[PDB]
């Protein structure tokens, strides 16, 4: 399959012009990669193995993991300015530096052989970009359908929630109305039972004079 | 403000090679457009004004709306058919619409060879990278929107099931209360029955007093 990133860069010697850097790899950048520089007309290409990457880390007293991280930030445009790029067409020598404010140091270097079929590389590059844009368009279309579907479900939940809220109020009213009816009945019974007590008392007293 | 489409095409005379066609316009294609062909080495460019478009439609006995529709399908890669021809020598570009074996010329442009092809190509590739970046961002944003909506929906679902359990208990309460009321009303009535019997017995007893 393979993976790639295409980045815009400016060369120290050619500030007015934008160049592109195309880097491609198998599974990880650490396993080795291919790198192509192009302006709109020519192209230069080199290959960096895993061994020469491992070696360059060791040669700079830099931990391998952190070094490959620097490669990612510099070459795959994953940075926060910081990285500068140099190329001489004559020696086909490409090197790049990491910069803090004023202080710089060399991060890496490649020899890039000039390709005799630049237009082919450029066409393949542009094709990659168009394909990618197409796939992204489809994904954007699909997320839009998903969002619409979710908003419709939410609308349904909301409306059903407000409906059940009204039913809850009415049930509670009904419960309360029954409670006051219960109260009434219990009071009627109790008061009548007082009357019963009175009657039994009066009856006893009446019989007792008999 | 401006808009553009970059399409892949194959020229009748150069089937093995992919060319790109870049068309750009203001608001509609009907208002006029700029068109560039490139093979990644050279580029040729022409401009078609609203006048030349409106003119070509009436020259071809075709309604303007339908003609511009055909232009969109052919030149902006919006099809379900279209063949493309260009001679480097005359800089003549023309394209045809095909049914099975039957074809007809849809349009034609003169495309002047540009002396700065690399510049056009750089600007084109920049446009593609900018577009890919914008799409990546709107993709990230949609993912956030989806996550947010699913989270709201999870909350609505859980609240719905909770309120349903409260409703069932409330219904139970209504039924229990109904039997309580029933009883009470029967007790009240009973009390009145006791009252009446006792009042009679009392009256009768007093009458013997």
């Amino acid at each position: 399959s393979g993976e790639r990133k295409i980045s815009r860069i400016h060369l120290v010697s050619e500030p007015s012009i934008t160049h592109f850097l195309q880097v491609s790899w198998e599974k990880t950048l650490e396993s080795g990669f291919v790198i192509t520089l192009t302006d709109g007309h020519s192209a230069w290409t080199g290959t960096v193995s895993e061994s020469e990457i491992s070696q360059e880390a060791d040669d700079m007293a830099m931990e391998k993991g952190k070094y490959v991280g620097e490669l990612r930030k510099a070459l795959l445009s994953g940075a926060g300015d910081v990285y500068t790029f140099n190329f001489s067409k004559e020696s086909c020598y490409f090197f790049f530096e990491k910069n803090l404010k004023d202080v710089s140091f060399r991060l890496g270097s490649f020899n890039l052989e000039k390709v005799e079929n630049p237009a082919e590389v450029i066409r393949e590059l542009i094709c990659y970009c168009l394909d990618t844009t197409a796939e992204n368009q489809a994904k954007n279309e699909h997320h839009l359908r998903v969002v619409d579907s979710l908003q419709t479900s939410l609308d349904a939940e909301t409306r059903s929630r407000n409906e059940a809220l009204r039913v809850k109020k009415k049930m509670e009213g009904d419960l309360n109305e029954m409670e006051i009816q219960l109260s009434h009945a219990n009071r009627m019974a109790a008061e009548a039972q007082k009357q019963v007590k009175s009657l039994q008392s009066l009856l006893k007293d009446t019989q007792i004079q008999l």
